[PDB]
């Protein structure tokens, strides 16, 4: 039930959908093709539901990590950029959208979490996670707090969990060993334990989510938050005097944020595979195109080589690059979808105390690599 | 023509039929029902014949792909396991034995081909199909070869044929579309052409079969073979130092072996349906039963959740699982049998040079397709 002759695009609500719509406007002014941008909830869970029935958007935007599962279920069209166009993007970014030997999406920008901080509340950001409790105690006396960030998504907690030796899937001999999962080793337990103690000692609250943390930071209630380039625009609007810097170290080790590549995939069932290709290659992935989106919500280190000068005027991107170098590229393998759900459940359970750290992380490793998982993987590859 | 009171079971001669026999011995010791295990040649062909006339075994073991056709001909009783028992097996495996809504057999184990290599001849197995010719050239100078596997059954060549885009029947929405066959596409042609060139340049021989490839690998004459878990037992006996690994890629994409679920179906003409059911749920499909069979010839990744223990340790099973993920589950539609004959013919013909690859797959495409549809199409005068 995908209408032919018009483009429909899904992109997350935290990203610059309005700017992207503006790119859709010029496309229409040129082609007469109506471009419709939407930002549904749980769109990364929606898409495979609807695409497995031949429905959905023409173009889906998401970080590269989930496109492997999609491709595995044949939900994504293979993209066909000529050598000329490939030479316009950094090879690393193409690599991120390569699954089972095929390009499964157009890469847009490299994303990584950074430490964002209020300079008026905190002229010098803390170098270590360890000093944060004491820092919060001081700010509490001023009716402020040290740190608020989204605790409902493992994406935001991962930098701390991976710091002392946490890892998702081991990478050996040019492949991800889908049975060597590092979410239950000593490093992970240490990172998550520090997070839980922060909550035990009332320096953070288990129920803090994206909206709550963002409001608190943008209204000057808390000295720090943890977020990506997309978040900067709302801070610009808040007039809070903020800096963007390297994440704090844990046990002397750098925080390790997952590196994501925002990517645009083409629905396998789309009747407009050719229109999608011209929009993405000729309209979006251009200086003017990316700028329009970046002006709405900053993209990060974009895939387009030619944007480098423009990005060089932005110290925030420097901080993004520094945190990216210290992090690990997200795998795009199909078992990623179950990894996330597993870690999500663990972080939330440890945080709320429903489970201990040892317990939560055991179940996390069990639910991300096991015979049960592989088996469901075999049926998921057949349906989704 | 099927005697009541005792159980006759059919299972392929490459599986653990002696192991199975033992399970029947612990059955005969608890009920008094004499259990007979037989492993007839062309068994997948003989069951539908004999069982149509009310003869044949009480229980047939075969990969799930055949069972769709058996069911449609009313050769299989519907099995009635309760929620309690169904919970003991992985839901993926129950799916494989589901036809037109009804469960038509008990799933036993998940099968997939892997690359098997001799570590002494070949410390690091090749990552791509493409480097095999050069490898074979090196090995030939030592009086050895790179690769031998069974070229008489399309099952063994399919992983290569599927790699770049070949497929049996298209699965879209929730069903297999019988009018969307993929044995004739560019990907199929590319893979079969590669296989044929291996043969043309003498890296392999068109007439190599299961026995020949097995003896060659198990005697240390060839560095690699392609085979399933059932084969490991003989390699163990051979004392060859071997590993089991992910199939090589072709054109940068993984080989896509078919995934099979070894299943046990109950003859619809059997007077012993209740004994057969008990034998399967209470004897075979337990830890102690699956071990007996497994110890004879490994089964692969067994359907029984509780066995997960042993399987986790075995990296051969891991390789198997790895290959299974990259592969495609065999359809079970009645048309599969015709599909198999057609592709068997095409591979054998392309391999021998009786037909070109293009010609061979064109015909395989046509003949894999449904005669009913062909005949209806002629109704368009
Ligand atoms: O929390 C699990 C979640 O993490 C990542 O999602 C990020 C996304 O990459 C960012 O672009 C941004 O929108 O924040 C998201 C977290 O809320 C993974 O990409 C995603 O698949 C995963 O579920
Ligand atoms: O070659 C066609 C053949 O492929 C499959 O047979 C496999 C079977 O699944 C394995 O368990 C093992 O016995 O090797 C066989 C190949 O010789 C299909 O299951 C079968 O129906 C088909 O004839």
């Amino acid at each position: 039930k995908i209408e032919e002759g018009k483009l429909v695009i899904w992109i997350n609500g935290d990203k610059g959908y309005n700017g992207l719509a503006e790119v859709g406007k010029k496309f229409e002014k040129d082609t007469g093709i109506k471009v419709t941008v939407e930002h549904p909830d749980k769109l990364e869970e929606k898409f495979p539901q609807v695409a497995a029935t031949g429905d959905g958007p023409d173009i889906i935007f998401w970080a590269h990590d989930r496109f492997g599962g999609y491709a595995q279920s044949g939900l994504l069209a293979e993209i066909t950029p000529d050598k000329a166009f490939q030479d316009k993007l950094y090879p690393f970014t193409w690599d991120a959208v390569r699954y089972n030997g095929k390009l499964i999406a157009y890469p847009i920008a490299v994303e990584a979490l950074s430490l964002i901080y209020n300079k008026d509340l905190l002229p010098n950001p803390p170098k270590t996670w360890e000093e944060i409790p004491a820092l919060d105690k001081e700010l509490k006396a001023k009716g402020k707090s040290a740190l608020m960030f989204n605790l409902q998504e493992p994406y935001f907690t991962w930098p701390l969990i991976a710091a002392d030796g946490g890892y998702a899937f081991k990478y050996e001999n040019g492949k991800y060993d889908i049975k060597d999962v590092g979410v239950d080793n000593a490093g992970a337990k240490a990172g998550l334990t520090f997070l839980v103690d922060l909550i035990k000692n009332k320096h953070m609250n288990a129920d803090t989510d994206y909206s709550i943390a963002e409001a608190a930071f943008n209204k000057g209630e808390t000295a720090m938050t943890i977020n990506g380039p997309w978040a900067w625009s709302n801070i610009d609007t808040s007039k809070v005097n903020y800096g963007v810097t390297v994440l704090p170290t844990f046990k002397g080790q750098p925080s390790k944020p997952f590196v994501g590549v925002l990517s645009a995939g083409i629905n396998a069932a789309s009747p407009n595979k050719e229109l999608a290709k011209e929009f993405l290659e000729n309209y979006l992935l251009t200086d003017e195109g990316l700028e329009a989106v970046n002006k709405d919500k900053p993209l990060g280190a974009v895939a387009l080589k030619s944007y480098e000068e423009e990005l060089a005027k932005d110290p925030r991107i420097a901080a993004t690059m520094e945190n990216a170098q210290k992090g690990e590229i997200m795998p795009n393998i199909p078992q990623m979808s179950a990894f996330w759900y597993a870690v999500r459940t663990a972080v939330i359970n440890a945080a709320s105390g429903r489970q201990t750290v040892d317990e939560a992380l055991k179940d996390a490793q069990t639910n991300s690599s096991s015979m049960d998982v592989f088996m469901k993987g075999l049926s998921k590859a057949k349906e989704g």
